[PDB]
């Protein structure tokens, strides 16, 4: 019933379906939640600060001064919330100071530090960095 019919169907066939993969391997991550940031010692007095940026692939700002570190990570927004302070006074690491601060829109990194000091920085995939503050030995 009808006159030459495929007005509205022209006549595509199916024959089945592709969809049957898996899009998936690994759950995500290992410190998969959002920005955070750790402190350790490895080697030798050296102070170790782990961060874990989650949502930011790329580099960093890393300002590097005797007085502090400053990294800026731009348009990583930090939640106030995650911002902490690691006293981390006395460790016998060349850091004074760990301090995770929010910023604006940006997260920054205030890794307080004296003396001589050297700085290796890291990143073990998009997202997870590390810091190694070694003492500068004169």
């Amino acid at each position: 019933m009808g006159s030459s019919h495929h007005h509205h169907h022209h006549g595509l066939v199916p024959r089945g379906s592709h969809m049957a993969s898996m899009t998936g391997g690994q759950q995500m991550g290992r410190g998969s939640k959002q920005t955070n940031i750790d402190f350790r010692k490895d080697g030798k007095n050296a102070g170790i600060i782990e961060l874990a940026a989650l949502g930011f692939a790329g580099q960093p700002d890393i300002s590097q001064q005797h007085d502090h570190i400053i990294v800026t990570l731009k348009n990583h927004t930090l939640p106030t919330t995650l911002q902490r302070s690691l006293d981390v006074a006395d460790f016998k690491t060349p850091v004074q100071k760990v301090t995770l601060k929010r910023l604006n829109n940006d997260t920054q990194l205030i890794i307080t530090t004296a003396g001589n000091w050297e700085l290796v920085n890291k990143s073990a995939a998009p997202g997870y960095f590390t810091f190694q503050v070694l003492p500068k030995k004169q």
